[PDB]
């Protein structure tokens, strides 16, 4: 079908480029052209901008995305992002309170949609871009197939193009025209019993749970024995230390220092970074986010409490030691399980530290941007 999307400035299925091309679909737009008129909704609907800044509208938004955001493909677990959470990643550097947009039903003042988007310095193929980081798309689960997603769409797409800004960055389980790369998922157990609990992780007459508890214990010392959280003092040697890595990837975001303070200062039950500092340098890095999901109908636990790696770098030990040190960073912070996607060199730790594969993959979509696509260990950027 595709009948909304084949309207807009995207690859169509089955569109492939080679090397040589990295350049918008459509160039030469211009801020006055842009329509200066809200898109239309159905009677009874109106344009709500919401204020993340207060704890009424936060709550507002939470309460949506609780109840109707993103699902697994069979329908067990539900993500529930925290208020704190939502104000941190729509919160950045320079960002802009109008695009955080939503839709509510005037008869009982209820939010029923939402969408949101962040400005960032994208860097693709070695060009790099101003985009918009488009994120948190939901319609109310009683409003589903009625053709709301495309409003949305549309309406924060004119709003960006007022800023001047004509390409975009988004991801989505759902495949549509057309990814960029993508990336599955895999994950670590850290509290096993627990996961066995609700049905997640299996057993069979070779893995008795005993021997699972045993396969999954880990020892609580560091490999790197200096790690520390990470201070306002480091932010300049993370910015230095980060943005060496990044480099050598076809995707990733190309941080200010602002930008560095505010996505990795330490935050609790939100996000969480760790450093070694040696010499006065900052040689090593691990970081992971906190996203819990609810366990749809499971009446003892409330939700799973899942880490997901961030943006992790050495320089003094092997990737496998790093990324042993980060499991037992989120095992220390009560943490029930390690989750992370085949992006940047993290396919290369799975097998030996025991990770299990998901049953999915999260696609990666430039908007209003045509390149040759890659394979998901050349990209270099985390959306959460
Ligand atoms: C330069 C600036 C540009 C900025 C804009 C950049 C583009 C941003 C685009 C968005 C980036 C978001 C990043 C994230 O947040 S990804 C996570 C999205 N949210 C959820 O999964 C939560 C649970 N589900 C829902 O809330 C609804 O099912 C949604 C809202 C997803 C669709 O509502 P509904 O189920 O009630 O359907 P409809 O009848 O209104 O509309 C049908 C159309 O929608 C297309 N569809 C379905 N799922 C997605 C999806 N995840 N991204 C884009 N398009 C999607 C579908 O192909 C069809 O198009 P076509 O097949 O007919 O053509
Ligand atoms: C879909 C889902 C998963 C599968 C894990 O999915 C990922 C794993 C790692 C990284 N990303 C994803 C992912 C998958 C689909 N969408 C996103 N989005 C939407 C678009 N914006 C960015 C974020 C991210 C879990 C979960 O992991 N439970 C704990 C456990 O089973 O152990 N709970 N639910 C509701
Ligand atoms: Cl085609
Ligand atoms: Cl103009
Ligand atoms: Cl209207
Ligand atoms: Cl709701
Ligand atoms: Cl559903
Ligand atoms: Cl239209
Ligand atoms: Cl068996
Ligand atoms: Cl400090
Ligand atoms: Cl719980
Ligand atoms: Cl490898
Ligand atoms: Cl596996
Ligand atoms: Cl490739
Ligand atoms: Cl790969």
């Amino acid at each position: 079908d595709y009948k909304f999307w084949y309207t807009q400035p995207v690859p169509k299925i089955n569109d492939e480029f080679n090397e040589s091309v990295n350049e918008p679909f459509i160039s030469d737009n211009k801020v006055e052209d842009v329509r200066k008129d809200e898109y239309k909704l159905p009677p009874g609907y109106s344009w709500y901008v919401c204020d993340v800044k207060d704890e009424k509208d936060r709550s507002e938004i939470y309460t949506l995305l609780t109840d109707n955001y993103v699902e697994d493909d069979d329908n067990i677990f539900r993500f529930n992002y925290s208020a704190e959470f939502l104000l941190w990643a729509l919160t950045s550097p320079n960002y802009l309170k109008t695009w955080h947009i939503g839709v509510k039903y005037d008869a009982s003042n209820k939010l029923i949609g939402f969408i949101s988007a962040i400005p960032t310095d994208i860097c693709i193929h070695k060009r790099t871009i101003k985009m918009a980081e488009v994120n948190f798309l939901c319609v109310h689960k009683t409003l589903r197939s009625k053709r709301l997603a495309p409003v949305l769409i549309k309406e924060i797409t004119r709003r960006i193009n007022l800023e001047n800004i004509w390409q975009a960055i988004y991801t989505a389980g759902v495949y549509l025209p057309k990814p960029v790369s993508d990336a599955r998922y895999y994950h670590r157990s850290i509290n096993v019993k627990k996961l066995i609990e609700i049905g997640f992780s299996s057993l069979n007459s070779r893995l008795t749970m005993s021997r699972a508890i045993k396969l999954y214990r880990v020892e609580d010392t560091l490999n790197i024995k200096n790690m520390r959280l990470m201070k306002k003092k480091d932010v300049e040697g993370v910015h230095k230390l980060l943005g060496s890595y990044l480099e050598q990837f076809n995707l990733y975001a190309v941080f200010t220092k602002e930008e560095i303070a505010h996505w990795f200062l330490p935050i609790e039950n939100v996000i969480y970074t760790y450093v070694n500092e040696e010499n006065g340098k900052i040689k090593d890095m691990i970081s992971f986010y906190s996203l819990p999901s609810q366990i749809l109908g499971n009446d003892k636990y409330s939700t799973l409490n899942a880490a997901y790696s961030f943006y992790n770098v050495t320089t003094t030990a092997t990737f496998k030691q790093l990324m042993q040190d980060a499991i037992l960073l989120a095992k220390r912070n009560n943490f029930d399980v390690f989750n992370a996607l085949e992006v940047m060199q993290n396919k290369s730790v799975f097998e030996d530290l025991k990770f299990g594969e998901g049953d999915g993959s999260l696609k990666y979509y430039l908007y209003n941007w045509k390149c040759a696509s890659f394979a998901p260990a050349h990209v270099g950027i985390v959306l959460l």
